Formats: structure tokens, C-alpha cells, sequence
């Protein structure tokens, strides 16, 4: 029998990553409050999650990785997000970054992992950096904002633009060691506080050519690492859908938790002004129902989208324009529904739900934060998909 | 690779029912306009659909039936609805009625089908009839509204209440031959005109005990036909989810077609006033995108819900309270989203789209009609699901 | 003097207000509604009743025997009227608001139309499809001119077209032409507002003299041939467009307030077909009636405020600035949008019986949606218009 | 005299309207907003500025030196104020509206409060949690009384509780008590409207004499001990509740209008972080700015019309009937809902940077949502209130 309201446990001989997550969820949940005030992932959380080996979800097998299918991984993040959004978000990123690193030169991966198999990377992909072409590579300078989990990373992946002959943009990534940059703690946010999305500062950082890949190359299986893992079900696939797979996941995790948390607080709710017993009043019930439907519908769409990714990966098959448009955008619609579903409940939650000591207020905030990311902006997404459906050239103004 | 915007063709060897539908879809589509003025399904359409054997979708195998899985059938109705909603709707009902007949006595099924293997039944399940208990059965009298396809049926299934010693409602159905009732043609509607939902008139109709089953019995596998088909993947299952499976189906069919129809008419559109080519303007695109997303999300939820029906059927497993609530209501949420998606497009359609000679106007009407059936009313559904989620006793005021 | 949230308040005038006069004839209009739908135009009775109370002279200059009603007072008669037959209200509103435009043409033209017959009115078709040849003394116009509400009951038609400069740039103009110069082609088969008789005008080598031709821009800025003719008037020193298009939102509002009333009446006694239960007062129904009431009351407030602004401007002989003009162009579109939300919220709890031919809701629902399909009520266009203005951007010549 | 859609119109009444006086001090209020949020109450400066212009005497009777402002004029001050610091506006609104209620108590009580100190104000906690013993001459009340906006700046508190009939039915009453009779407990750690200082009052064996106790029903129907005291006043012959709860929607509107302005400012120069192109004027953004503008203008129209209704009623010393009362109870709830939709439509295009502590939007978004979480602004309850009334049903004693 299927389950509509949450992740179904892959019954497998040998216990699943998702069960392993489920056992440690109470601890995560209890640190949630002190994680918010810490403005990063508490050391305990990292240690627990790494202990179950989650961070090696997308690490190639040759280095001791699991190579989880997207669905299985997504669902761990969703489940995780239910307990601490910021943790789930940050940790998702640390994880999905290995899937990218896996497309770089064999030499780079060897450098990172043969040395330390538990090493991970945070990122800052927005190309703010000023780049000088020296011989052998580049020198990069810049302030690189928004690096979730950067405190717990040994490397960072960093985005920038290079130019060819007709000084055209060549969008590239560089992997750099933790010693090459300072973490500046300017992370004072109002949602997903626990993700530690501090900013990386880069001063005359040299990056050799072998730690630099073209984005386009990693979208189309032409990067230096292509063909390295001929048996893998997850590497013969565009880098971006994976890396960005966390946002919607976290968002959905929040939504499903909101429903549960709202239901718990709803049962016993009294009317301040009259004293009457009001937890089972029809309006409340209808909201719980509709939000349940809405996130169930969102989970269906994400589940179907993830299956699509998995199937493609299995078959070592790069998607076409249309499927690519859908993979870029369905997640944004999912995120959008999930927020509608959180809002519908928060709106019936009453004043007490906005107190610091109430969980709803944090879920509500975090939920909204998931729709503020560049990759989840639905205005941009509607235009992307739309243009594709009418068979129009893409707008280079968005991506 | 998965498909977001429509039914995926089950790549069997040989001809799937769905391909067979797809080949006849142009003809159905061309009769659509004269079907609307006919106020019932044109004889051609019935003949074409019966020829491909679709009406035997849920007929037991022993009488020459196919015993299609719910998903496979649902998807034929969705596809069909894209060409003529009223046809798809009416015909869906004529089909899903066999699934119910199949739970009646062996004697009844023998009576209907050994005699004529192509016979089908229309229905009127709202218990308006006055019922006298005579010995050996009942005499029923009543005007029975809303019998989709009743012009093309050889039997009608007809709902009524019988009473205990306690004098409590026992909701029952009776199958009655076409000779036992007059079709009154009072079907003047403003949507799904082609369904021929005329009203059955019953005057002192006698119904023998063997043509009468309790609804509750068919919900719980206790009706006279339980056990008859020990190998069947579709009869060990409550009757209602199958019978009502066509509404959301039709509704989805209509939505997917709107998006196609809108896109076609959109390309070349000029502003009436300023005379400007305007088919590719950003707002239109964004509506095409989001309606696309919306119905895709609906399709995902229905596809997931149907899988759940299929799985249960396979395992001869009757669902529990919770899954039952979800099966009762997810369809209603799907219908709701589908109508939102139609409305979002009809609203950018401009005045020309409301002309009799435009398809959009019919799709828009028919789409709305699908949310007006008793089983798809979302207000009632949210209350049903809601009460279940909070662990409340059901409200006998709705069902 | 308590305010009223759910409908037009009756102006205590001297003598009998136009709105009371409408209110007395509303039953008759309402009883013809069903046969008007099958007639595909306004029934002769309705025209005769409405003209008898003098409504068609709502915007006719006083010198010819007109009333010169303020926008709010007129709008509110349409809203009320629309409650009984949307198509009648819509058609008739147009026949009415056309005089306000005629009043900006040459004194000679007005004299021609009204000194001859004071009850004469005009239908229109303003979308510039016509092919236009510049002959000397005026133009020859040819074209099929769609969508002329009330055109069966009109003696003239106002017709839109483009002329060109030296430099070949569009000069959007209107011409008033007699009923004898065109054929009404009956291609009006619609699924909403059937009774408006929006048939299409056919024009074959119609000659139009220069004096029956005004520039749209001139009528927007008080520069047309009729500017200054009525120095005491509270309604002519004002751009033509806001008035002419004032009817759409009005009708749309009329339909919404009526839906609420109609839904309430049918709701009381409603049963579930399935359970047998008397279900008219169930909390979900109540909440929908409430929220639809709030939503249309909120639309009414925005329209009433917008109308006041038109009135105030007209009083002061003051042409609005860019910002107010943007608001006048678009507030009505938002109102129309809310009204349709309000109708939908109710039709969605209406059940299957409400979609029958013999039910009023089905008509109101259809009509309500038709009011948001007009080119002037399209909200996507309006959001862009108002948006550009608020950010201080040049207007998009792509829409208007 | 041209109307304004996007904000309060300045009442031209020459000399300085209260609203102008507000507008001059708004920059200061705005600059303290950030440190007010961390203070979790209204900064002493803000109180001092606002009291200096005399705003707190908005509803104080004239005999004590009050202004007796009309509801519209006051409401609009709160709206304007809320644009700069919601929590200030909210708290101060309450301190203000409480005088309107005090004005219905015995002449002796008002004399006690104001003849002594004419600047004295009261905070409240109206939810009847208190346990109440009937002693002779009055009551002894005990309880923890949550949510007392501005309670740090008040000299008295108004406190709600239930007493009982012969056959012991709830008699809902209010008691005014001096600041010495209760402790302020600082448990106010919220995530919205932080600056309102809505701390909780603790009451230990507080004695309340009969003359500082009024029945709520009496103050709803002009039967309280202070009825008739100000025979010339335009604002006291009116149920107490619509005035006291007038601030919430007002604040909520204030925040919305400010969101639009704030969003517009930040939108202009917004690049993509991803591609590299002036993204501030993209069509989606424009349309959201447009539609939110329309939505809050429509909300403003409904509140403005509702306020006028209160004003007209007050003028005429006329207590409203069931229907208008249902509307006054609920329109504000709809207004608040629209305002939050409008805020959300913008916050959703605002991008990640808008959720930083150093961004104003994030605070506006939070505060905006908080206004819809009060017991009087809950729309579910409101739809059921209005709905039942419209269908002519007895009220549900389960909500109020
Ligand atoms: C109910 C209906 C009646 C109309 N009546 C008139 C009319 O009498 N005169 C006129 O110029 N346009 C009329 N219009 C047409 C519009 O002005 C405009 O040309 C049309 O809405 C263009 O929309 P489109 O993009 O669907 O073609 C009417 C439109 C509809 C909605
Ligand atoms: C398009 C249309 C077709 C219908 N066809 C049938 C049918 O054939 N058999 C049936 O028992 N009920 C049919 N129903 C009626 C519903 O089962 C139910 O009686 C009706 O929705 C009651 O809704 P109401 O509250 O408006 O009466 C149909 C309803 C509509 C929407
Ligand atoms: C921002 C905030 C401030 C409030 N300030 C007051 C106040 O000063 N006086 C008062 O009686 N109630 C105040 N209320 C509390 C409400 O009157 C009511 O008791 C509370 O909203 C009950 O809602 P609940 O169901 O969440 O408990 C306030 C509520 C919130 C939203
Ligand atoms: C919660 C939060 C965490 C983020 N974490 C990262 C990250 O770790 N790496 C990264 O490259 N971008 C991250 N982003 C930033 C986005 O990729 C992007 O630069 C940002 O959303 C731009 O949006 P804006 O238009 O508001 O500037 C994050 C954004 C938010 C919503």
C-alpha cells in the first residue's frame, strides 16, 4: 500500500539510509532550537549524520561512497528537514556537491578523497569573482556570499566567468581548499538560521586548470571526469538537477511537518474570548484536509520528477530540452504549493503560534525562505518552462 | 523517460487499449459539435468505442471481459475526454457499472451477459425512490434523475433505502431491465450536454431479492458475488472508488486538452485594439507554464492514487479508514486543481473564446461541470478527509 | 444616513431618482430574461421600458433634452439593471455611454442626430479593422465590424479606424454613420451575455464626411470639435474613454450581487441527494456566502471610490493626470476580477442542479465570466499598464 | 479635490491636522524601529513624541482636554504610523482607543483617572481568564492576564472577566485597575510586532470596587454608567468594541502600503545574481506591484467606507442594527486578509536578500502576518459570523 503524507520506507534486506535517519531524528529535533541561535549546524548534528554515512550519498564508490539514487536521497533530506530545516538544507548541499566533484578530473577527486574520504565541499556558485588569466590557471578575487555549511567543509566550489577569444562568457567552477579563503560571519537571517550560510572571502586565490570545469561541460557529460565510473547509475547526468534537488526537498519536509505540528497543537485549542472547545471546528478541519491534499499533490509531482531523474541516470541518458525544462521547474511549482500549504495552516494558527517558543513560527519562516532562493523563484521558472512549451529560444536573461 | 503532460503509452507488445482509443480520437472529436446539439452520445461514438471493446473493461473474464487495471482504464477516459467530455463521461459510467454488477449474484450476471455479452447499465444512485417491501423483494416508485448514457444502456442500477426492524437505513442498489422504466428527456444542461443524462421514471417496478445488493456489502466484500473470481485483480475491492473514478478522469482529460487548445489558438493572436502580434507575450507564457504545472501535479496525484487502487486490488486487500479517506477525496482535489488550470487559461482567452464556434468555451463549461457532481464537491471532501485525519467519527450528514 | 455594503444606496433626490424608476421596472426585465437569452438581442419590450423612463438620455447634452447624470448615478442603474438581465444592462449601457462621446463631436453632427430625433442612439465597433481610403472631404471605409452590442436598436454606429500622417503614423479616429449605411450581419452565437445582440456591422464603400470624424486623442484631451459646447456641464469636460468603458465593471458588479442573492435563495432549503440531510445552513456554505459578500462589497467600494473620482474631476472641468488616468483605466479591471472570484466561489458550492438550463445561477455564472473577456477588462493587460505607470515607465504602445 | 488610492488623503482642514503632525515625526519613528524591535516594547522616545502631538487624547472626552477625533481621522493616523513601526502603531493605537471605553464608565472613574493626570492611559487584557470572588462592594480578581500591548507605558489596565446571574449566566465585565495593583511579567518573546511590548499582567487578590466595573453588553448598547455624559459628542454614542478593535486592520493596512513602497525601492536596481541584467523592471515584478497595489487600494476603500459608516452612526447618536454590526465586526477581517495576500505576493518575488535581518521587508512581512493572528481578525470566525447573519440565523455563542 502507498503512502500519501510522507516518504515510504524502502523495505530492503539490509536497513535503509532513511531508517537510519529516522532513528537520529529526535536528537536533531532537540538541537533545532539551539541550532537557530547558533546560526550554523551544531557539531553534534554533523557528527551524527556523517556517522550514518549520509555525506557519502553521491560520492563515487571507488572512494567508498554509496551512490544513492536521487529519490532515496531526496527523501532523506525531506525527512531530515522535518526536524531542522537549516540542518537538512545545509547538509543536503554538502552532499550534492560530491556529485559534482565526481565530474572533475580524476586527479582532483584523488586529491580530495584518497587523502580524506569524509571531506566535503560547500559552495558559492553566483559568479561575482574578478578573474585574471595567468598561465596554468587563474587568479580569483571576490566576496562569495551564501555558503551553506561552509563551516563544516574542507573545500569550496566557486563559480566565475572566463572569456575565450570573442570575450564570451564561459561559466566555470573551481574547487579550492579551506586554507585558501576566510569565512566571514555576516549570516544574520530571519529564516533557515541554522544553515550557517556565511560568506567566503577570496584574496588572490590561485586556481590550477585541473580544478576548473565548465558548467556547460558538466551539463552535457564532456567534463574531465566523464567516463570515470562506467557502471554508475548517477554520474551520466547533468550536474545541476542534482545539486539543486535539495531546495524542494527541504521545502516539502517543512510542509509535511507543519501539518503534523499544526494537528498536534490543534486538538486541544480553546477560544480565548468565549472559552469554547475549538480544535475540531469545521474550518480548521477543512484547512488540515486541503493542506494535506496540496502537499500530497506536491509530493506526487516531486516523486514523479525524481523517478524521471533515476530512470535517465540508469540508462546513461542525457535529457532533451523538454524534460530538462520540466526538471528545472517542477521543483519550483512544488515549493510554491508547499508554501501555500504552510500558509493555509499558519493563518488559522492564532497569535500563540507566533511566539518564539512555538514551532510553527519557525516552520512558517523557513518554509518561505525556501521559495526565496534563485533556483526556486517561480516567476523565472514559469517563463523558462513557458518558452520551452511554445518552442522558443531560451532567454539568456535567466537560467 | 516519464511524461508530465499526458498519459504514457503502456508499450505492450500488441495494441494497448489506449492506442486503440488514440486511433479513433479524431472521429470522436469531429462528432463533438453535433454531439453537443444531440444532448446524448451519438450512435457512431458508442459503436466505435464498443468495437474496440472498451465497455468490457471491467466485465469479468468469464463472460469475455478484459478486467483492466484502474490506471489503464482511467487513462483511456482521460484521453477520450480530451475529444468529447460528455462522451468520455457517459461512457466511463457505462463501463464502471460492470465492475459493480460483478459483485451481484452469479445468477444476475448470468442473466445480463450470457444472454448478451455487450450489455451495459446506466445508473441513478441517489435514493429518491419510495419502497414497499413485498415478499420476494420490493416494489419501487420514483423519478430517478441524472442517468448518463441511459439511452445506450440495457439495464439501470438504481439506489434506494430499505429499513430494519430497528427501522434504520439500509442503502441498496437494484438492477432493472430497460423495459421496466421510461427514459424522460428533461436533459437540458449547460455543460457536458453530450452525456445524455436523462431521467429514469419508475412505475410500480418490481425488483426480486437477487437483483438487490447492500451498498455496505459491496464496500466490504460481503455482497452475493464475493469470491466468484478468485484470480481477478480488480473485484476484491470496494465498489465506490471504481464507479466514481471517471469524474476526475474526465476532468483531467479536459484540462490537458485546454492547454493544448489554448496553445494552438495562442500562437497567432493579435491585440484587437493596437493590432499587435501578442501570442508570445510573457503573461500568456506564464499562464501556459503554470497551468501546465498545475495539471501535471494533478496528474501525478491521480496517477499515485490509481497505483494505490491497483496495488490493493492485486493483493485482494480492502483498504483501511485512512487510505479510504484519501481515495474518496484526492480525486476531488485533482478536479479542483484542474478547474483552476482551465480558469487560468480561459481568463487570458479573450472574447473570441466565448463564441459558439470556439472549442475553449466548451472545455471551460465541461470542466466546471465536473466539479458540480456530488462526489467531487470539495467542501464535503475536505470535511471527510479532515475528520479522518483528526481521528473523528465520520459525519453521517455526508458520504 | 446608515451605509449600504451589498448594493447601491438610493439617492434621496428632488423628484424620483433614475434608480427607483429602474427598480420598479426590474421585475419585467427579469421575467423577459429567459426569452431574451433565446432571442440573442434585447427584447423590444425592454428597450421600450428603459427608453420610457428616459435612461438612454443619461449622457445626452441638456440642450437636446438629456439628463446629464453623474457617472456614479448612471453606473448604479446599470449595476441594478444587470441584476435582472446582464445582456440587456450591458447592451443598453453602451447605447447610453455612446451619447457621451457623440457630445464631443461637431455641433453640426449632434444637431443632425438629435434635433431630428431626440431619442436616437448609437451602437459601436471601435476596433480599427477598416480599410480606409482618403478621398477629398473625408474617407471611404470598408470592413467587417464585429461585436456591436445593441446594434439592432440603434439609429447610428460609431466606428473606429486608423488614418495616417505625412509620416505614415496611425491617427486613431471614430466616425459616426447612419443605420442606412451598413448591414447588420447576424453571426451572434455566443455562450454568455446572449441577450446583448452583439451582431457585426458590414460596411461597403461607406463615405464619411470630415465632420462626422473625430480623433480619439482629441476626445481624450478635450480638443475635439465639440469641446466647449456645454460650458456648464459637469460631465463633458473629461476624457471619453473612462465613460464609454464604465459599463463593463458595472454589469459585472450587478451580476455578482445578484449571484449572492440567488445563491442565498436556493441555498436555504438544499438537501444532499446522497444522505437526505437538510444542508442549506452548513458552515462551509455560510463561509462562502460571507466571503463572496465581503469580496464583492470590497469591489463595490473600489468602484464607488473610482466613480467619485470621475465625478469630482468632471465637476471641476479637470482632465486627470497620468497616475489617476492609469487608475481609472485599471481599477475597473480589478473589480471585474474580484466579482468573478466571488461568483466562482459560489457556483462551486452550487451543485449539479445549478448547471441546468432552468436554473438562474448557470446564466449568471456564464455572463459573469463574459465580462472579464472584453478587451478593456483583461487584467493581464491592466496590471502591465498600471505597473509601468507606478514605476514611471513610458507606456507600452502594444496595449492600451 | 482629486482622490488618492495608495494612501491616506491629508484632511485639508487648515492649521495642522493630526495626520500632518504624525507625518513630520515619522522619520524619527522609522529610525528607532530597529532598536525598538530589540527592545521588545515601545522606545521611550516614540511615546514621548506621540504624546507630545497629543495623539493619546484622540478619544479622551473634551471636558478632560481630549480631541474626540472621528474614527476615520484616527484610523488613518495609525495606518500612517504603522508604516514606520507596526509595533509602535499597534501598541499606541490600543492605548488610544482605551480612552473611548473609559469614557463609558462612571463619571467618578474618569474623574479619578484624568482630573488627577490628563495624560494617563490604559493598556488592556480583555480575555476573561480571571477567577472572580464576589465580595460586598465589588470583586476580588486573580489571574494571569496575557498580551497587554503598551502595558509598560500605561497607568491603568482594563481587565476582562465573567460574573453571573441569579441563575448564574456569564455576565462579561471589565474592570479598570491602577498600575500599582498588578505586576508586569516580561514573557513577551515573539516573532512579530516585537516592539508592541505585549507583556502579561499578573493579578494577586486585586480588589475592584463596583464603580470601576462595567458590563460589556451595557457598553455595546449605551446603557453603561457613563451613558449621556457628553450629549454633544460625536463619538461616545456608539458600541465600544468597533472602536477598540479598529486599530488592527489599520495597522495591517499601514504595513501593506509600506511594503509596496519598500518593495518598489528595492526593486529598481535588483540584478540577477546568476546572469547579469537590470531585472527590476521585468514584467512579472511589475504585475505583482500592480496587483498588490490594486488589492490594498481595494482594502483601503472597504476600510474607508466602513469607517465612514461608523462616523455617520456616531454623528447621529445611532446604535447600529444587527446587519451593520455584523459588517463592522467583519469587514476589517477581510481587509486584513487582503492586505496579507498583498504583502505575500510581494515578499514572494523579494528573493533571498529580503529575509536578512538587515532588510525591512522581512520585518514587514512578519508584522503583516501577525495582524491576522489576533482573535478579532481571524477570518474563519468572521466568515461564520457574517454568514449566519446574512442567512438570518441566531448568533453562535461559540464565537463573538
Ligand atoms: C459581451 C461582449 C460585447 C461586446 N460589445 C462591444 C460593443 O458593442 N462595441 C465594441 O466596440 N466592442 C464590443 N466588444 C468587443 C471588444 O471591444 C473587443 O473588440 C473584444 O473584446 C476583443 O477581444 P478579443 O481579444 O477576444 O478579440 C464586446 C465584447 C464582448 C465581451
Ligand atoms: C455531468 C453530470 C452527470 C451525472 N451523471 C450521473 C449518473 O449517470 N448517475 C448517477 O447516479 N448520478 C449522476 N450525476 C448526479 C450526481 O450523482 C448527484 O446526484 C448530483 O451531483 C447531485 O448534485 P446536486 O447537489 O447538485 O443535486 C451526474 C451529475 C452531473 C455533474
Ligand atoms: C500582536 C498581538 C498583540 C495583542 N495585544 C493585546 C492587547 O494589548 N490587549 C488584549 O486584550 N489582547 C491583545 N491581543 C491578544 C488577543 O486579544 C487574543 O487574546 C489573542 O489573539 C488570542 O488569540 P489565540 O487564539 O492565539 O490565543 C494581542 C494579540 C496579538 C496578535
Ligand atoms: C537559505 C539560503 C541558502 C543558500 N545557500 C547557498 C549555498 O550554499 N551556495 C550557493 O551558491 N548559493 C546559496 N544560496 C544563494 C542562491 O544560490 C542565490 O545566490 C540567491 O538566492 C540569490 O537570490 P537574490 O536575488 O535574493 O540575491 C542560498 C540562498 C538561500 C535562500
Amino acid at each position: 500500500r502507498l503512502v500519501y503524507t510522507h516518504a515510504q520506507t524502502p523495505d530492503v534486506s539490509g536497513v535503509s539510509m532513511l531508517e537510519k535517519i529516522q532513528q537520529i531524528l529526535p536528537q536533531i529535533a532537540k538541537n533545532a532550537e539551539s541550532a537557530e541561535q547558533l546560526r550554523r549546524v551544531p557539531d553534534e548534528n554533523i557528527k551524527l549524520l556523517k556517522e550514518i554515512g549520509l555525506h557519502r550519498a553521491f560520492q563515487p564508490k571507488v572512494y567508498g561512497g554509496l551512490e544513492m539514487s536521487l529519490p532515496d536521497f531526496a527523501n532523506c533530506i525531506v525527512t531530515l528537514a522535518g526536524a531542522c530545516a537549516g540542518t537538512a538544507w545545509a547538509f543536503s548541499l554538502l552532499c550534492t556537491h560530491s556529485h559534482q566533484i565526481a565530474m572533475f578530473s580524476k586527479q582532483l577527486q584523488d586529491e580530495i578523497w584518497l587523502k580524506d574520504p569524509d571531506a566535503t565541499a560547500s559552495s558559492s556558485i553566483a559568479p561575482f569573482g574578478k578573474v585574471e588569466e595567468v598561465e596554468g590557471g587563474i587568479i580569483l578575487n571576490g566576496d562569495y556570499g551564501w555558503s551553506s555549511g561552509c563551516d563544516h567543509a574542507e573545500y569550496a566550489i566557486v563559480g566565475f566567468n572566463r572569456f575565450d577569444a570573442d570575450g564570451n562568457k564561459i561559466y566555470s567552477f573551481g574547487v579550492i581548499p579551506r586554507s585558501d579563503y576566510e569565512i566571514v560571519d555576516n549570516w544574520y537571517a530571519q529564516a533557515i538560521k541554522s544553515s550557517g550560510s556565511k560568506m567566503l572571502k577570496l584574496v588572490n586565490v590561485f586556481i590550477p586548470e585541473y580544478r576548473i570545469s565548465k558548467a556547460k561541460d558538466m551539463m552535457e557529460g564532456k567534463s574531465a571526469g566523464f567516463g570515470l565510473y562506467p557502471d554508475s547509475k548517477i554520474f551520466y547526468t547533468p550536474y545541476r538537477p542534482y545539486f539543486a534537488s535539495g531546495f524542494s526537498a527541504v521545502s516539502l519536509g517543512i510542509a509535511e511537518r507543519m501539518i503534523e505540528a499544526f494537528k498536534e497543537k490543534q486538538r486541544n485549542r480553546v477560544r480565548a474570548y468565549t472559552g469554547a472547545n475549538v480544535g475540531l471546528a469545521t474550518p480548521a478541519l477543512m484547512r488540515i484536509a486541503e493542506s494535506t491534499h496540496q502537499v500530497a499533490a506536491a509530493r506526487a509531482l516531486l516523486e514523479k520528477t525524481w523517478e524521471d531523474h533515476r530512470i535517465h541516470g540508469l540508462n546513461h541518458q542525457y535529457p532533451n530540452k523538454e524534460t530538462l525544462a520540466f526538471w528545472r521547474t517542477n521543483q519550483a511549482y512544488a515549493v510554491k504549493m508547499c508554501i501555500e500549504a504552510v500558509d493555509r495552516l499558519m493563518a488559522a494558527a492564532g497569535a500563540t503560534s507566533f511566539m518564539d517558543n512555538s514551532e510553527l513560527q519557525r516552520l512558517f519562516r523557513d518554509a518561505h525562505m525556501t521559495g526565496a532562493h534563485a533556483y526556486t523563484d517561480y516567476d523565472v521558472c514559469a517563463q523558462i518552462l513557458g518558452r520551452e512549451l511554445m518552442g522558443m529560444e531560451p532567454d539568456p536573461t535567466m537560467v
